[PDB]
């Protein structure tokens, strides 16, 4: 953790001196974060100059929508490792200092990003419920470190069996200070209020 | 799933361990937890009844390379050589959270952790010590000189993992060091 915590120093000073914010987007693979990471550069692309480093495998058709939008945007390798670490992006920033947002998708799990600064400005944690309704609970660890916890595919709560406001309520227990947002992308439920935060967060 | 390969090598290391008739022994514990120091005076005590092998995640060092946790294959590589073991006991990195996903294997899974991490260390880590089979709350002589509620400790612990064996152990006094042994020998 040594070493990651001076590359970690390095990737944040290096964001500061651009200007760009960077945010840790985390949460299980099924979670919806690229999806969120797409309709969000189709929402303020426009208006806001955005990077992305997806560290999930992603499949060609979303890299090509997310690229289509000119962004500039990159697969992270990861090798062996269960999550991001600062010295991943260390060399990679550069090719991103040109954007006010760098969006920065973290590997699918819930464990072992704890522990690892990227030199992030924020920290995101998104769940789907239908990773059951105890998902919050079970993994104090990350929801601990979030800024924002995002509760995902909330349309689908009462199909899957799953208590939204129980999530929230763990979610707020485990970490009273993070914002935390239903979202249901489909029926746009939560969005504005993502998008809010981000405009928040740039200005 | 991420874990597809791990759960992939853990059945093959489940194997050759059946197989060889060899007991592993997934050791987790933080950085200071004492992993290191129980297992040399595990040597010393039974490493002569029975034929120890060891890897060491912090008799061979493992190398993790840029991982913050072992998986199975890096035991798979070395696996061999402990064939003729009767016991073989692995040392994990000196961390409290990525070894969780982590399959090795193993028929045991052991978390120790110094009562000078603090008293709350068992509720803030629960996923590791909802995977132990037992858990060593060591070096208990130094509770008081250090401020650290060891009931407190176990009372979370057996809420987190009720059918969990606990051992209070201190090795500058030997406390609760035989009783570790009453487990090996099981
Ligand atoms: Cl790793």
């Amino acid at each position: 953790l040594a070493e990651n915590k001076r590359l970690a120093e390095k990737n944040r000073e290096a964001l500061r001196e651009s200007g760009t914010v960077a945010v840790n987007i985390m949460g299980a693979i099924g979670s919806g974060k690229t999806l969120l990471i797409e309709r969000t550069i189709e929402r303020i692309g426009n208006e806001v100059k955005i990077g992305a480093m997806l560290g999930d495998v992603v499949s060609k058709a979303d890299y090509e929508r997310v690229r289509r939008f000119g962004i500039k945007a990159e697969a992270i390798s990861t090798g062996k490792e269960c999550h991001l670490d600062a010295h991943m992006i260390y060399h990679r920033l550069k090719k991103f200092s040109d954007c006010d947002l760098l969006l920065i998708e973290n590997v699918g799990n819930l464990i072992c990003p704890v522990d690892f600064d990227l030199g992030e400005n924020y920290r995101v944690v998104m769940v789907s419920v239908t990773e059951g309704d105890d998902v919050v609970e079970k993994h104090p660890e990350i929801f601990r470190v979030a800024d924002l916890i995002v509760i995902n595919k909330v349309a689908l709560a009462e199909a899957v069996g799953a208590d939204v406001e129980k999530m929230k309520a763990d979610a707020k227990l485990i970490n009273p200070r993070a914002k935390i947002i239903e979202m249901d992308l489909k029926t746009g439920k939560g969005f504005e209020e993502w998008i809010d935060f981000l405009r928040g967060i740039l200005n």
